[PDB]
C-alpha cells in the first residue's frame, strides 16, 4: 500500500527538520551567554548587549515573516482544527509559509523570549504533508480525494506534537484532543507508525551525536524507586491540580484581554499599523530588561534558559535542607522567594509575549510555570516534615512534574499530558499523583474558559464549532 | 453533576468486585498446592486429587452457568462491541447474568485452565454499569436515552479493562481500540476520570488489607541500538502467531459443529465436553508426570512473575521451576509454548465464562523470553560493561503477541503501567507496529471472528 510509504517518509522529514532547527535555537543561546561573559567588563556594556541581541532578533523575525508570508504569525494548531473541519484557507500550506516559520521560529526561540514551539511544529509538519505529497506527486491523479487530505493531514499534526516532547505515544494522543472531535482507531494507527518512525530516527541521531540534545537524557528524573509518597501527602498532589485548573483559566482569559485592548485601543492601532515592527520591539526590549541578571534576574533565575530553568525545577536533591539551586538562592534572598516571584513574573511576561507579530507557541510557557509552583509546594512540604510525612523524608522534585502537567493540561484542555510526562520524565512511579491533579485541574478550567487554541480561532474569527 | 456521581460510584464497585473476586481465585489455587503437598506420600492418591479438583471446579462452573444463564458463557467484549453498535440482546445485562459469570469466571479461574478475565470484565463493568443507572432516581421513560446508556456502557469498558489489568491509561486505550471504529474525545476524557477512582481505591485496599508484575531492570543502556533487529523479529513472528491463534480457534468451533453425530451426542450430555478437555489439560499439567516440562507446577500470575525476572537464566527463586533435573530452560519454554498454544486456543472455546488476553500475553512472554534468553546465550558480555537483560525482550514478545491477537496497539502503554518502567518504549513499540501489520494482512480481530462465529451484525 502506497500510504505505507508516505507515512514513513513524513515521519523521516520531521526529525530532520526538528533536530536542524533545535542545533540552530541552541547556537543562538550559547551566543547571549557567551556575549555576556565576553562585556563582563563594565555593567552598562553587559547591559546594551543583553537588551540588544534579543531586540535585533524578533525585529529580524517579525520583518522576515511580513515580506514573505503574513499567514506564518502565530500558531498551527487553531487553523489546523479547522483545515481538517474541511475549510480552505488562502496560501497557508504553500512553501513561502514553510521558509517563513522554519527561519522566523528559530530566530523567535533563540532570542530567549518566553515562546512555545508545538503549534509552530504542527504546522511545520502539515507543510511537509502537503509539499510531499506533490514532490512525489501522489496527490491528485490516482484516485486521490478530500477525504484523502484530511487523512494524511491528521498524521501530520500527529508527527508535529511528537517530534516537538520527543513523546511519541503522548503526542499521537495530544494531536487528537486538540485538533479533533471524533477520530479514526486506523488514523490513531497512522499517527502512531509515523509517530514511532519519527523516534527511531531520532535514537540514531542522538547516538551519532555526543549526546541527546534534551538536556539530562529528555529531561530523566531520578527519585527513589521505594515509597516515593505517601497515602498522608495525596491531599497535597490534590490542591496542585485544583489551583492549576484556576491558573490555566485565568491564563487564557488574560491572553484574550490583551488582544482586545489592542484592538479597542484604534488610534494606537493605526499609529502601530503604520510603525509595524514597534511592538514587537518594545515588547522584546521590556521583558530583557526585567531579566537582566544583575539588575532583577537574580530574583528569577533570568540567566538560565527555558530547558535550563526546567531541569533545574525537576532535581532529585531538596532544596530547603539546611548543583543550579544556587540560581534559585541569590546571595539576598532564600528559594521561597525566588519561586514567588518567578511565577507572577512569567505569567504576565507569557500571556504578553505570546501575542506578538512572530511564528510562535505558548506550552513550554504554561509548563515551567507549572513546574515552578509544584516545586514550591513541595519545598513547603518537605519544610513542614523534617525527617517524614517517618524514615521517608518527601522528595519535591515530583511534586514539580505533578504541577507542571497540570497547568498544561488546564490550559490546553486535554489529558495526555499525563502520558507526555511519563515518556518525558523517563518514570511512572508518580502516576496516581498526576492522573489526580490533571483531572482536578481539568474539571475547574473547563468549567471556566475555553482552551487557549479555542480562543485563538474565535479571535481570528475562524469558523467555530463549540 | 450527575455524571461524576456516575462516574465515582462506577469506579468504586467495580474495584470492590475485582478484589474481592482475586482473593476468592488466590484461595482455589492454595487449596490446590495445599492438598497436593499433604498426599506427597501417594503418587497415585495425588494424580487423583490433582484431577479431581479442577475437573469438579469446571463441572461446577458449566453446570452453574448453564443453570442460571447461558449467556454468560465465554469473552464479553464481542457482545458489548455489538451492544455499542445498537443492537439490542435479550437478558444479557441482567442480575442472573452478573451471578453467573461472577460465580462461574471465579470457579473457572480457581483451577489450572489457560483462562483469562478481560472479555468477562467488561461484561461485569457494563452490568456494575446497568445497575448503578437503574438504581439511581434518573431512572425512567423521559430519561433513558440510548445516547446516555451507550455513553456509559464506553466508559465501563474503560473501568472493567483498568480493574483487569491494574493499567488505568491503557485499559482506556484498549476499551477504544476493540470496541468502537471511532475516539470520541468526551468519553476517553470519562474513560480516564473512573479509571482513576478505581487506582485510588486499588493502593488504599492495598494498605489497611495487605499493578503487581513491577520491574527492576537497569536505567543505564538497557539495550544497544545494534538489538532492534531482534525486537523487530518478535514483532513479525507475533504477527503469524497472532493470526494462527485466531483460526485454530475458528476452525475448533466449525469441526464441532460440522460433526453431526458427535455435536448430537455431547449436546444431549452437555457437560462431558467441558469435564472431558479439563480432564486432558489437567492429565498433561501434572508434575511428577509431564506436567514438569512445562512448569505445570506454577500457576499464571506465579508463571508471568517468573518470565520478567530481572536475572538472566542462562548464566553458565521461584524460576528454577523452568529447570528440571532432565530438561534445560530452552526445552521448557519451546515445550511451554506449543503445548500451551493449543491448550489455550482450546480451552477458550469451552462452556464457561472466560475471556482470553492472558493465555496470550504469557505465551508472548515466553517467546519472548525465548528470544532474549537466545541473545543473552549468543552475546556473553553484550552486543563490555553491559549484558543483555532477557527479562525486557519477555515484556516485548508479551505486548507484541497480545496486540497481534486483539488488532490493538494500546498493549504498548498496558505494558509500562504493568511492569512500573517506560525504558524499552522503542523496542515495544516496533514490535507491536510490526505484529498488528503483519496479522492484519491475514486474519480478523479475535472478537471479530467471534461476531462471524455467532453470526452477530458484522461491519467490516
Ligand atoms: O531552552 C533552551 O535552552 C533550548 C535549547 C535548544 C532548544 N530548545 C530550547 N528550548 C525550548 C523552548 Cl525555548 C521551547 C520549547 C522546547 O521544546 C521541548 C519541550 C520539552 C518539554 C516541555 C515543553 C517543550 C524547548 Cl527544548
Ligand atoms: O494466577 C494466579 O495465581 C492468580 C491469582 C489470583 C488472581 N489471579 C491470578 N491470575 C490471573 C488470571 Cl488466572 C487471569 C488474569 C490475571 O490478570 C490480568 C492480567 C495481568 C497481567 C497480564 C495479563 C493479564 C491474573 Cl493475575
Ligand atoms: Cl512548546
Ligand atoms: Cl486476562
Amino acid at each position: 500500500g502506497e500510504d505505507w510509504i508516505f507515512l514513513v517518509l513524513l515521519g523521516l522529514l520531521m526529525a530532520l527538520v526538528s533536530w536542524v532547527m533545535d542545533y540552530a535555537i541552541a547556537a543562538c543561546l550559547q551566543a547571549q551567554q557567551w556575549m555576556s561573559r565576553g562585556l563582563n567588563t563594565s555593567i552598562l556594556l553587559q547591559y546594551l548587549a543583553w537588551v540588544t541581541y534579543p531586540v535585533v532578533l524578533i525585529t529580524f523575525s517579525a520583518g522576515f515573516t511580513q515580506i514573505l508570508a503574513p499567514q506564518a504569525v502565530g500558531s498551527g494548531i487553531p487553523e489546523m482544527k479547522t483545515i481538517l473541519r474541511g475549510v480552505v484557507l488562502k496560501e497557508y500550506l504553500t512553501l513561502k509559509t514553510f521558509i517563513a516559520k522554519v527561519i522566523g521560529l528559530t530566530c523567535a526561540l533563540g532570542s530567549g523570549m518566553p515562546l512555545g514551539k508545538e503549534g509552530p511544529f504542527v504546522h511545520i509538519a502539515s507543510m511537509c504533508a502537503a509539499l510531499l505529497s506533490k514532490f512525489l506527486s501522489l496527490f491528485g491523479g490516482i484516485y486521490e480525494n478530500e477525504s484523502r487530505n484530511t487523512e494524511m493531514l491528521a498524521a501530520a499534526c500527529a508527527v508535529g506534537v511528537g517530534c516537538c516532547f520527543a513523546a511519541p505515544i503522548g503526542g499521537v494522543l495530544f494531536s487528537i484532543e486538540v485538533t479533533s472531535t471524533f477520530f479514526a482507531v486506523r488514523n490513531y494507527w497512522r499517527g502512531f507508525f509515523a509517530a514511532t518512525f519519527s523516534a527511531f530516527i531520532f535514537r540514531v541521531l542522538a547516538v551519532w551525536n555526543r549526546d541527546e540534545e534534551t538536556i539530562t537524557a529528555l529531561f530523566k528524573t531520578r527519585f527513589r524507586l521505594d515509597f516515593p509518597f505517601d497515602l498522608q501527602e495525596l491531599p497535597a498532589f490534590a490542591v496542585i491540580g485544583i489551583a492549576s485548573g484556576f491558573g490555566g483559566a485565568l491564563f487564557v482569559y488574560l491572553n484574550r484581554k490583551i488582544v482586545q485592548v489592542m484592538r479597542k485601543q484604534k488610534t494606537i492601532n493605526r499609529f502601530l499599523m503604520r510603525k509595524r515592527l514597534l511592538f514587537p520591539a518594545l515588547v522584546t526590549l521590556l521583558i530583557s530588561t526585567l531579566t537582566f541578571p544583575p539588575g532583577f534576574g537574580q530574583f528569577m533565575a533570568g540567566q538560565l534558559s527555558q530547558k535550563e530553568t526546567l531541569v533545574t525545577l525537576f532535581d532529585n536533591r531538596t532544596w530547603v535542607r539546611q548543583s543550579t539551586s544556587q540560581a534559585w538562592n541569590p546571595p539576598r534572598a532564600n528559594v521561597f522567594l525566588t519561586l514567588v516571584i518567578f511565577i507572577l513574573m512569567k505569567f504576565w511576561m507569557s500571556a504578553l509575549a505570546t501575542t506578538i507579530p512572530v511564528p510562535c507557541g505558548a506550552f513550554m510557557p504554561v509548563f515551567v510555570i507549572g513546574a515552578a509552583f509544584g516545586r514550591l509546594v513541595g519545598e513547603s512540604m518537605a519544610a513542614w516534615f523534617p525527617d517524614g510525612i517517618s524514615t521517608y523524608r518527601i522528595v519535591p522534585g515530583g511534586y514539580a512534574v505533578v504541577g507542571a502537567a497540570a497547568l498544561a493540561g488546564a490550559v490546553t484542555h486535554t489529558v495526555s499530558t499525563a502520558v507526555i510526562v511519563f515518556e518525558l520524565t523517563g518514570q511512572i512511579a508518580h502516576i496516581l499523583p498526576v492522573m489526580i491533579a490533571v483531572i482536578l485541574a481539568n474539571a475547574v478550567a473547563q468549567s471556566l474558559q475555553p482552551s487557549l487554541y479555542d480562543s485563538i480561532i474565535r479571535i481570528k474569527k475562524l469558523p467555530y464549532l463549540p
